[PDB]
């Protein structure tokens, strides 16, 4: 009786939480839905990600936070421009900051893979993927332009 579950500081991830009594809401913002066992908000949409403003595709049918929770810079089409890493709507759609993204059915925690998911940040390289970045290595004669993440 006495229990408002929306002071609980995990409850609702990416959402606003309503108490109930025997229970509790999430409310989703917009462009994001609530995951099936309702304990928090992904975006499920599919769009291709952007190193730049739309332009230098990076990934094909990913998702919002894989891009933009990435080194992604805009997403989708129309194009949507990743929110800036200090904003409430980056902590919304990046939870565990950068690197990761939750499961859409989970909303558990997960390291994005950027060889699979995004593999223009290493074209032309050899891309390998770790828990929370990803290196790439350019063949030899060839070397990584940081700016367009193309080897030369
Ligand atoms: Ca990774």
């Amino acid at each position: 009786t006495d229990v408002n579950e929306c002071l609980d500081p995990t409850t609702c991830i990416s959402g606003n939480c309503v108490n109930t009594p025997g229970s509790y809401i999430c409310d989703c913002p917009p462009d994001f839905e609530l995951n099936p066992t309702r304990v928090g908000c992904v975006d499920t949409r599919s769009g291709n990600c952007y190193l730049d403003i739309c332009s230098n595709e990076i990934g094909v049918g990913v998702s919002k936070a894989s891009c933009c929770c990435s080194l992604g810079k805009a997403w989708g089409t129309p194009c949507e421009m990743c929110p800036a890493v200090n904003t409430s709507e980056y902590k919304i759609l990046c939870p565990g900051g950068e690197g990761f993204r939750p499961n859409p059915i989970t909303v558990i925690l997960e390291d994005i893979d950027e060889c699979q998911e995004l593999p223009g940040l290493c074209q032309g390289g050899k891309c390998i993927n770790t828990f929370g970045s990803f290196q790439c290595r350019c063949p030899t004669g060839y070397y990584l332009n940081e700016d367009t993440r193309v080897c030369d």
